Formats: structure tokens, sequence, C-alpha cells
């Protein structure tokens, strides 16, 4: 879970939906 830091993106469909942070 990248949604704070660890995604190639917060822009991504996992940060976009799952998001906490971005």
């Amino acid at each position: 879970r990248g949604c704070c830091n660890g995604r190639g993106g917060c822009s991504s469909r996992w940060c976009r939906d799952h998001a906490r942070c971005c």
C-alpha cells in the first residue's frame, strides 16, 4: 500500500481507490 509513499504515483488506481494519504 503506497498511497502515502510506495506506489508508482498516488494517482495510480490502487491509490486512487484505496487512498489513505494520496
